[PDB]
């Protein structure tokens, strides 16, 4: 919500109260999304101060507070800060920014990130390029120059992180994108290539010297109807754990596909109709082996631009002898949402 | 502080600065409330939406801030989220909502929770129905469908929340209050029955499968006047530590008697008097012992509603003899408190 | 920015999103500042309440999120409190306020904290009346009674923090502090003593049962120029560690010089040149070693008010041979800050 606009500057406070419940049998380890309260909250700013008619200042944190925790021992687990960056924008120059960020593949992956609760799977955390990590200086261009509307291209620097986790470490690497989108229709192009840091050449999955992620995405947004349609591959950058041996480490190549289907209707409803693949190939020990693989029914209904709710329904298509021992069961999540 | 008001869309961002400090004899291990600085902050919102006449969305979350650690490793001791929920009101149907927020039986206990400082001990956090939960489902019903000015109730529904700590878990379990208010006079009823977890029936102290909560309450508050009372009882549900033994688990029974008297003078002057009382019977070990026991003399000023100072006396009368090692030391707090 | 100003009550919501990158050679383990990522963000709130003409209520609070740590198990690292106080002003009696806040002789040493970004080495945090402190009482008179332009003093008392650390605790102790400033210029003395704790007197390095630290300033501040000067000593007070025994206490004795000239342009930039040196005396076993030794060039453009960029540049002045291993490699800080 837009708490301030005076002189140029305007910031905008924003948050969500988000009640939230996962339905899965047994102990939900060995269901898709676990089971039990999953409530939590999220608390953020967006800030923008105009330095004059062409060059724009701006600004962004946001953090996720558990809402399932006790207030024990136990109270912090799961809290951590979203994104922080600052940057500018100029006229048609482009925008320049730095801090924790979204990696350049989602640019990609963000046409499919689009369930009520679930989705999005490949789009990991402190995962180079795919989802959000710190330590991005990202350049982003719109219109070519505004010499061609709808043509736009980014290119990120990403800065070692060498973290004490293998999963939550990278080194230096670059990514770039490319999308063109022309009246609801619109196609990306994202690719990122980095070094591997000690540790992560240490682990005992994967092997190589270079971690590399490239995603295409294809989409038809208006007309109430979202259609959208992903497509990538990986190498040495998708983290996998064997639960049997207790092992990780990152898949040597996998092969993701997603596809969404939604439509809004004019009184608030919003159905979904998604189905998410991810296959990795190669597993030192395994072999060819599926880390995701579902369909996906769901629906989320706008009471208005404050209130919803939504009930997600994941139809896991992951089979109970799985290799690495991803569970097979169905998780099925209901949340009422509050937000300003 | 209403900071933001458009669209039917209203959002509250409250908060306080605390300069808090506890005066106890010896290192205050053994006194009543501690020794030393507890300076504390709180951050929190509250949002209501008018989806439409009778429809009405909202939400809330409330963070605690520790203000006496250090910048060091033990920075964050102390920090967590009190309450996060979301919900729908509907006309004269009722409330709904879900998230972390209060047991139904601080329906009752709520009566005598208004010390400057302390009071409220039988309302313990993590602690079923009592004080504040995960994981809550909650019906409010008020006037009785609009049918009977001043009768109310309320069912909850507390979810099973399996926690590393047998102190801050919980079964499935189910819990109602009703309550009634006639011209400054209340009176309240409150129950709730739950599971027990593997764990907690893993401990030393308490015995049984099921934990039980029940406490009744009466007011006078009118005129200046606020006179309140409260008397419960539990079965396994206080927990409970042997300081000798370091041994711990939960009461087999209590019975709880909470007592307070205070009058707002018009200059801002709000003096207190209270009596508490907790004894536990059939402690394994032990037999009949009190887990709190004492006076409380304190007064608070009222500079305006933002501004305000206090202090808060507790003339315990807990003997030094106390078989669970629970201290027998006065405990005087001092605060300033800023809010908005 | 002041979001909320109703009744007699004011808020200053205020907060900054700072992209930061670290540029040392190595590891940066031998170099000033260390290396790579330091993006961080801040949120806190300023209240104040007009009690009615004489009297002003206000309170306190802000808050470091660390923006460089993964949404792993090292998400919190760095997180804290900064200040979390409340007090009173009445008239020209003076001002009263107690918790988190900045101990009195950090009114000497806040001459010359005004880099870009390094500077003020020697107000260290938690560490007796230098920085930000825990349970500190503060009385501050402006203009002697208002008898005196320009005439100021403080008194602070420091409660006792018994942490479980040595680095982060303290014993009782009082403080107090006398400046004056007349057109431009500004003159200040600080002082303190305090209580060591069992615990840091069990320290390898240093040895005392008092803790001591006063520190004088002089500055011109005035047509766009900022020349300030600092010289202060302690004796067991400033923590050192032993980077080869790994051993750690206080330095028994240091003698401190900080020195600042800075410019602002009218069009947004300004230039900065300082010097610091800290220097212990009669470490046991190392004898007289430069603890902070440097040059510092750095420059920073405003955009406007919530905008703007700097450089900052460390010439580390200590050589490779310093005995407790401090480093000696130079730092080059490059920030991108927006802030509300
Ligand atoms: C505003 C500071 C930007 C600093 C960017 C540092 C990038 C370092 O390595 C990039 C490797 O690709
Ligand atoms: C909006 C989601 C509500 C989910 C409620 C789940 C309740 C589960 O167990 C209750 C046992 O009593
Ligand atoms: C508003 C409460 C103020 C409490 C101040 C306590 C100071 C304790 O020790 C000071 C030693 O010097």
């Amino acid at each position: 919500a837009e708490i301030y606009n005076k002189d140029g500057n305007k910031v905008d406070l924003y948050g969500k109260a988000v009640g939230l419940h996962y339905f899965s049998k047994g102990n939900g380890e060995n269901s898709y999304g676990g089971n039990g309260d999953m409530t939590y909250a999220c608390l953020g700013f967006k800030g923008e101060t105009q330095i004059n008619s062409d060059l724009t200042g701006y600004g962004q944190w946001e953090y996720n507070f558990q809402g399932n925790n006790s207030e024990g021992a136990d109270a912090q687990t799961g809290n951590k800060t979203r994104l922080a960056f600052a940057g500018l924008k100029y006229a048609d120059v482009g925008s320049f920014d730095y801090g924790r960020n979204y990696g350049v593949v989602y640019d990609a992956l963000g046409y499919t990130d689009m369930l009520p609760e679930f989705g999005g799977d490949t789009a990991y955390s402190d995962d180079f390029f795919v989802g959000r990590v710190g330590g991005v200086a990202t350049y982003r261009n719109s219109n070519f120059f505004g010499l061609v509307d709808g043509l736009n291209f980014a290119v990120q620097y990403l800065g070692k992180n060498e973290r004490d986790t293998a999963r939550r470490s990278n080194g230096d690497g670059v990514g770039g994108s490319i999308s063109y989108e022309y009246e609801g229709f619109g196609i990306v192009g994202a690719y990122g290539a980095a070094d591997r840091t000690n540790l992560q050449e240490a682990q005992p999955l994967g092997n190589g010297k270079k971690a590399e992620q490239w995603a295409t995405g294809l989409k038809y947004d208006a007309n109430n109807i979202y259609l959208a349609a992903n497509y990538g591959e990986t190498r040495n950058a998708t983290p996998i754990t064997n639960k049997f041996t207790n092992t990780s480490g990152f898949a040597n190549k996998t092969q993701d596909v997603l596809l969404v289907a939604q439509y809004q209707f004019d009184f608030g409803l919003r159905p979904s109709i998604a189905y998410t693949k991810s296959k990795a190939k190669d597993v030192e020990g395994i072999g060819d082996v599926d880390l995701v693989n579902y369909f996906e029914v769901g629906a989320t209904y706008y009471f208005n631009k404050n209130m919803s709710t939504y009930v997600d329904y994941i139809i896991n298509q992951i089979d109970s002898d799985n290799k690495l021992g991803v569970g097979s069961d169905d998780t099925v999540a209901v949340g009422i949402v509050y937000q300003f």
